[PDB]
DNA sequence: GGAATTATAATTCC
DNA sequence: GGAATTATAATTCC
């Protein structure tokens, strides 16, 4: 149980780090038979992070503008994964800082699709996008999301419930032989 | 106006022929705007015929077990097509012959899928089948019909009142039964 | 999980 | 209306 529910190959960070919680999502079930998870966005003086939390006992600590310290958390390609191995404490005023405004704006900022298509395959994509279609198949749901200059197709095979201006969390970029698409993954989540 | 609504290349038979109505279908809409049609099965002593009727005035004459005489009807590849040009009269008792048991048996008989697949492409298929698969798509609906023991896939790209087959078209890489102009489905 | 394979639906040309 | 083309979904293999 040390690296349980953590994406494989993730690095372990023993050293404590103090962050400010920007956003958090409601817990949801990402797979049959396993505990729920939620997505979060946090920030330090130097950068903003995207976070997956698998210990539901930590949900209360993840509230807007709350300062917390995390130890023994995991890092999977610039993304922080937290399970029961991690220690999370409400921060003391001594390590409390001010988060630069530009970082927060950036955290709210959504990447553009044109640049998205240029990323390495398997990169995790987060953002708010505009929707042009909803196509329903037995085993998948397909969206087309747009910006001012481009569009990409989104595939969701996970469940058809709760699917009906769209915020996406942890979708997988695929530059196939074909054109690029965004595909659902282990931790893929959709908000309105 | 003659040969109206008739499948093209159909031969014309001016000579009157007297037949017995075995089965008739309820009139239905096979094409947008066009008048309704119904399917029928009739028989003479030598063979059974499948009939497509495009004149709705003729619906009563096509009642079960009724003897009627038809002249100037059309024959499109072994299929009888009737429009308003054709003359249909109630038959007189002297031609009201008896249809042999074997012919009616053939008329009721549904061909088996294994031999169906061997028929020429474009052949029209009629029969009663059992379904074990039903798939709904935006632009079509697909089911599977089977016998003991063989199977074929049926494609329907028309209006989707769907929950016995008439005039389906047999089709390349793998055989299918496809909907056409006069395709009708009964329960 | 992603790409490549196969299955399948819809479009198009004759 | 049928077959071949292309588009699309699902399956499979690494």
């Amino acid at each position: 149980t040390p690296k349980k529910n953590i994406s494989k190959g993730a690095v372990l960070h023993e050293k404590p780090m103090t962050v400010m919680v920007l956003t958090a999502t409601e817990p949801f079930n990402y797979k049959e038979g396993k505990e729920n998870m939620f997505h979060a966005t946090v920030a330090t003086e130097s950068q903003y992070y995207r976070v997956k939390v698998f210990n539901m006992d930590l949900k209360e600590k993840f509230t807007e503008n709350k300062f917390i310290t995390i130890s023994k958390y995991f890092n999977s390609s610039g993304i922080l994964e937290i399970n029961e191995t991690a220690t999370v404490s409400e921060a003391a005023p001594n390590q409390m800082f001010e988060v630069p405004k530009n970082i927060i704006r950036s955290a709210k900022e959504t990447l553009k699709i044109s640049k998205i298509k240029e990323l390495d395959s398997g990169t995790l994509i987060y953002g708010v996008f505009a929707v042009e279609k909803k196509k329903v198949n037995d085993k998948s749901i397909t969206f087309k999301i747009k910006d001012n200059e481009d569009n990409i197709k989104v595939v969701w095979d996970k469940e058809q419930h709760n699917i009906n201006k769209l915020q996406l969390f942890s979708f997988h970029l695929r530059k196939g032989n074909g054109k690029p698409i965004l595909h659902s993954g282990n931790h893929s989540f959709i908000k309105g």
